């Protein structure tokens, strides 16, 4: 029937990027001997994956689209149809499903044709997402307020959207518009997550805003003790940048957020879920570091093959409900040759993640402009969400004031109140994100809006 790569719906971003070759144009050079409109082998456009170009621009990884261009013939496209061969294969390091060999299924039998092949951990040369752009520093500042006033760490879920990142060939960036802080118990050196009961409701609200979960963020901050805001630099070469347990956590998260792809044999390939860590840099400044767990790491966590060791820089391969194949990791000796080492019983974590760049936009134009509502799950800091906070934010007794509803947490709380219908709530979120005066007026005319205001006036 229809294959997986035929029925999956990609994002508009992926649809746009599929049509680009990403070739980097070039001008005449010192070795070119032709006119301003001729061409030779020294001025031909470069591939998006040209190693020399990426090295020259200090680009550590090529975009996943450039990687696809590299490994795939340009004629092989889904448009061909039945003759299309998806070039992307998502790692599968588990026993194969529905083995027609004769032996019983995995837990009771196994032949050489259904056992997984030997794993070879090499550094991933591509990254699904290339950049993490925060729409405004106020987002991170409001997030870190939790730690500033408590001294304990904090975790949040990044809500936003994916866009083209032009600074790198065929790049992609996650634009973060808000940080939702889910239920948790925070300590000076750890975070325990509690059941996120309303995750689907928050997802619905974000969808009304044209947003989605794009990653996770957490803090590893510790005041240096100089009364100047400086923090301790605890993540560095001589320690770690991501702990094995953190890598497993982020890998599980990525596995739960697969990216649909019309170029994969299974319709999905990799994940756009990014991971951000706020901590001290070599200058004692609060800074961000963006990462993504490799697809091999995600598959190994999917296969329950690895687990954290007592050393945060080392990952254990679990011993013999699961199958442990050969696991090597690749190194280079002093002679320059490639060497395969046995990753068992423990191997370095450096092979399990890739690094992303991050920043704020030139001139921020964020979707959510108003900070007028307490953030969720902050009772432990005396910050509680109440209907009175809604009445205050909506300035319900000051009829002469302008509408200010551009706050994601306010939108989530209002969704919780369950007063506006789906159409009314969609209009509210559209007004919050796009700020169209005519649509604000239209919202003020709705029956749900007036019901909400009558409710709010009686508190
Ligand atoms: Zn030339
Ligand atoms: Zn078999």
């Amino acid at each position: 029937i229809k294959n997986p790569w035929e029925v999956v719906r990609q994002s508009p971003l992926d649809d746009r990027l599929d049509k680009l070759d990403g070739k980097i144009p070039r001008k005449r050079g010192a070795m070119c001997r032709h006119g301003p409109k001729g061409m030779c082998d020294y001025c031909t456009p470069l591939d998006p994956f040209n190693p020399q170009y990426l090295e020259e621009k200090k680009i550590k990884y090529m975009s996943v689209h450039a990687y696809m261009r590299k490994i795939n013939s340009a004629t092989n496209r889904p448009e061909l149809g039945s003759s299309f061969i998806p070039p992307l294969v998502e790692p599968y390091y588990r026993v194969k499903r529905d083995c027609p060999s004769g032996h019983p299924q995995w837990p009771e039998g196994i032949c050489t044709k259904c056992q997984p092949s030997a794993i070879t951990l090499q550094p991933q040369p591509f990254r699904m997402v290339d950049h993490v752009e925060f729409a405004s520093p106020q987002i991170i500042d409001r997030f870190l307020d939790a730690w500033r006033r408590t001294g304990v760490q904090r975790l949040g879920i990044l809500y936003g959207r994916y866009l083209e990142y032009d600074a790198v060939p065929l790049g992609i960036k996650a634009v973060v518009e808000a940080i939702y802080e889910p239920p948790q118990v925070d300590e000076i050196d750890g975070i325990t997550l509690n059941p996120w009961e309303n995750e689907q409701e928050v997802n619905q609200v974000a969808k009304y805003c044209g947003l989605e979960q794009v990653g996770v963020i957490w803090t590893d901050l510790l005041d240096a003790g100089k009364g100047d805001g400086s923090v301790v630099c605890k993540r560095h070469a001589d320690s770690y940048f991501l702990a094995a347990q953190e890598i497993v956590f982020a890998a599980r998260l990525q596995a739960q957020h697969p990216k649909p792809s019309k170029w994969s044999d299974t319709g999905r390939f990799g994940s756009n879920f990014v991971t951000c860590v706020v901590s001290g840099n070599e200058q004692g400044e609060i800074s961000i570091s963006a990462y993504q767990m490799s697809n091999d790491a995600v598959e190994m966590v999917r296969a329950d093959i690895i687990e954290p060791s007592a050393d945060p820089t080392l990952m254990l391969v679990r011993e013999e409900t699961r199958y442990i194949p050969e696991v090597f990791y690749r190194k280079i000796n002093e002679y320059g040759a490639n060497v395969l080492e046995n990753a068992k019983p423990a191997f370095p974590v450096e092979y399990l993640f890739v690094t992303l760049t991050h920043g704020f936009p030139d001139s921020p134009s964020p979707l959510f402009t108003d900070n007028i509502f307490p953030i969720e799950n902050r009772e432990y800091v005396g910050e509680a969400q109440e209907v009175s906070a809604v009445a205050k934010a909506l300035k319900v007794h000051e009829a002469d004031a302008p509408m200010n509803v551009s706050d994601f947490h306010l939108l989530c709380f209002i969704h919780q109140m369950s007063v506006l219908s789906k159409e009314e709530e969609a209009l509210l979120c559209r007004v919050a994100t796009l700020h169209d005066l005519a649509e604000s007026f239209q919202l003020r005319s709705t029956t749900g809006w007036q019901t909400l205001h009558m409710i709010l006036q009686s508190t």
